[PDB]
């Protein structure tokens, strides 16, 4: 019951506990449970990524269904079949409820204007290095829930933290 008119811009991502969330062009763990839930959060509405989160999702499953895809990118004549194409974040978010997918470039982009975060905490150690992607740090603004850590079927720890801000 959200009155009809306004444009919900959020993030969805999932990080280790050092922050990183991306590693030669791949996420360095996988999370089947976290993917239903991004699936879960995301479904039915525009889903907004960068060119090369795009490139790093199998031919075999992009677009991903259900979703508009709409991908970032510099090049105007990039091929991203089944998805749309635009060269800033002007007219990518005018959905009635957008989902910025990632990677950390567009997260930068698009933080300014979002009021939910989806986070999933992945209790992996994995230290910085050169060259990986990293989640945005959230200032005092945005407020949230902290879930309860659960254990995956590999064994690995994670847990989901719900933000929102006006
Ligand atoms: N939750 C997660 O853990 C998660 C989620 C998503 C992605 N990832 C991972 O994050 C990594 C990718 O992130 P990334 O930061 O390297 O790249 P990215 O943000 O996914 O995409 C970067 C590209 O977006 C375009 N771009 C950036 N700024 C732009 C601007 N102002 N205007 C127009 N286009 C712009 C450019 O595309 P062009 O070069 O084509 O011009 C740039 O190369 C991968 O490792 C991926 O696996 C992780
Ligand atoms: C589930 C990962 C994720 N998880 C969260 N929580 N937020 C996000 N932005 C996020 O990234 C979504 C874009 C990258 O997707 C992937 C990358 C590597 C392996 C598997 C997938 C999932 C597949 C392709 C699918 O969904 O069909």
């Amino acid at each position: 019951l959200v009155p009809r008119g306004s444009h919900m811009v959020g993030l969805i991502w999932a990080q280790a506990t050092s922050g990183v969330i991306g590693r030669g062009g791949d996420i360095p763990w996988r999370l089947p449970e976290d993917q239903a839930h991004f699936r879960e959060i995301t479904m039915g509405h525009t889903i907004v990524m960068g060119r090369r989160t795009w490139d790093s999702l199998p031919a075999k499953v992009r677009p991903l269904p259900g979703r508009r895809n709409v991908v970032l990118s510099r090049q105007a004549d990039f091929m991203a079949s089944g998805a749309e194409v635009v060269g800033s974040l002007e007219e990518a978010l005018t959905s009635p409820e957008t989902w910025v997918i990632g990677g950390g470039q567009v997260y930068a982009l698009a933080l300014p204007y979002a009021t939910r975060c989806e986070v999933t905490e992945v209790d992996i150690g994995l230290p910085r290095e050169a060259g990986d992607a990293l989640a945005p740090v959230l200032d005092e603004t945005w407020r949230g829930e902290t879930g309860e850590w659960r254990f995956s079927r590999s064994g690995l720890r994670y847990r989901l933290y719900s933000y929102h801000r006006s």
